[PDB]
């Protein structure tokens, strides 16, 4: 029993965190095998960030300009290449702590753990979700760039996010590990803003099923809804449209609890209308949207 | 910017998690140097009588795909200490510390000696933890990290009927009036950790949310009279002193933040949120707020 926002154990990722310095700029790098991955803006100064020509800035650098520090050991850079917004620094030592890993690009609504790092040293771990507007509501200060987001599937680390910037609303933007930004963001200090964010409907429903599994049914009702009527109501509260894929994905939780997905949708519609009336659901007075159907099944069952 | 419920990096603890099996019971053990620590109920009660009937070879300890050989066993309060022939080469710098209610720690939830998740939680004033544990989670540990030293403060033993959890320090002393047996046990009436709510209000101010601030102040006694009415823990001069740094950084005296908290208790949030929460959050200590809002690393 109990339902917590649970991060993956960070050990496999901690053994990959390194410090990358280029000139006056210091950030974090991810050392996997003989390559250190880091944001390409490590080659920029603050002035360069308005309209940086990364190809032009990078061609002026040599291997020895990049100082890579793994613990108290300086790694030697023997090559460098840029792939989208990520710099790949070839080093002369393969990381003996390299876990079984893969690079995965996630979709909005997906969750992941973030190992926040400063100067190549892990400081904390928390759970995040890729917002529908492609930002993450992280906890990141200056020096956190290069910190990564991941999931662990059996013994395999799936790296899905690398931190690049904080937008003016305090939310965060980054790339997958191939350097492709999530959303319409660029690694420039040009005027950029997160789009209007919305609630991840499929995740709220997953969390309502988690509440039912843990013994809370106060919010259920005798009603059902069509998917279209649910979406018409949902959109009015800035909730993401629920697709047939989402309904299919919620099938297992629907079967375990005996509550049809559209029956849970009617409950959600009523919660949006009435609020909680001084009550809580899994210790929360707000509808929680950073647990996926997969996270609920993992935490409530195994 | 941002404020998350943040756990310590769990790597130093992950390298200590082992599986302990005795008969039909499988749970988790903490392998530090040549000793594996686990709940004494793995032998299940008259624990001295149950333990004397066991031999070393009855305890199957598995560290990854390697079976460790138990060469001795002893009980300390509600923890079983299994002496093994191999010292854990991954043993971090560590200490066993007993925490006070209101103090927070990270929990590395484990099943079959394998870490599955990490989350942050607080020792409630009623000595329970609002954890997330399933069957097989016994032996999972709570910890804090200071510099490079892991301070182990909790070992999971049981779930109470309300779904909250009970355990011991690493010396096997239970937190709370709990006992390790299948019997009628219930968590006492819980209270809110006042110093932690104030720490979280300071974190909200640091993060740019000031809507709840007011021009008013209060006395410590008047604040405590109001706080007692709302099942909040009394705020002591120690708590006020501990909040000194956050008070200086934001320019809001601790009793000035107390007046804001008094108004939040008597009037609610009025459709508003604080750090994305419609409830007053009490599982961040003043130190957790400073650490997260300064980027301390390990
Ligand atoms: C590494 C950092 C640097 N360090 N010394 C020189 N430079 C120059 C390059 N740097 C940046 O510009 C990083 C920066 C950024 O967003 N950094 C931050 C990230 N996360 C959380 C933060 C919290 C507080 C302050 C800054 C934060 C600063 C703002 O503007 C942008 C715009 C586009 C991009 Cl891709 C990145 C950035
Ligand atoms: C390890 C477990 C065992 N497994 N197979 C044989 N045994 C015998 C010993 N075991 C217990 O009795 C453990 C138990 C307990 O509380 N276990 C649990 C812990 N955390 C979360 C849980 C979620 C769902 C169900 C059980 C959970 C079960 C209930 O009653 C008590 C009462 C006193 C004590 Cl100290 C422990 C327990
Ligand atoms: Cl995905």
């Amino acid at each position: 029993s109990g339902f917590r926002k649970m991060a993956f154990p960070s050990g496999k990722v901690e053994g990959c965190m390194v410090q990358v310095t280029c000139g006056t700029t210091t950030l974090n790098g991810l050392w996997l095998d003989d390559v250190v991955y880091c944001p390409r803006h490590v080659i920029c100064t603050s002035e360069d960030m308005l309209n940086p020509n990364y190809e032009d800035l990078l061609i002026r650098k040599s291997n020895h300009n990049f100082l890579v520090q793994a613990g108290n050991v300086q790694l030697r850079v023997i090559g460098h290449s840029m792939q989208n917004c990520v710099l790949k620094l070839k080093v002369d030592t393969a990381n003996p702590k390299t876990p079984k890993y893969k690079f995965v690009r996630i979709q909005p609504g997906q969750t992941f753990s973030v190992l926040a790092c400063y100067n190549g040293s892990p400081s904390g771990v928390y759970q995040c979700a890729m917002r529908p507007n492609f930002t993450i509501k992280g906890s990141f200060l200056n020096g956190s760039c290069g910190s990564v987001g991941f999931n662990i599937d059996y013994d395999c680390v799936s790296f899905c996010y690398m931190h690049h910037m904080e937008l003016p609303t305090g939310v965060h933007a980054g790339t997958d590990l191939e350097g492709n930004f999530y959303g319409p963001f660029v690694d420039r200090q040009t005027a950029q803003a997160a789009g209007t964010d919305t609630t991840i409907t499929v995740n709220v429903l997953a969390w309502l099923y988690a509440a039912v599994i843990n013994g809370d049914r106060w919010f259920l009702n005798r009603f059902t809804t069509t998917l279209n009527d649910f979406n018409l109501v949902a959109m009015k509260y800035n909730y993401e449209p629920l697709t047939q894929d989402h309904v299919d994905i919620l099938g297992p939780l629907s079967a375990q609890t005996g509550i049809a997905v559209l029956d849970m949708c009617a409950s959600l519609k009523e919660l949006l209308q009435n609020g909680m009336n001084g009550r809580t659901i899994l210790g929360s007075a707000l509808l929680e949207d950073e647990f996926t159907p997969f996270d609920v099944v993992r935490q409530c069952s195994g």
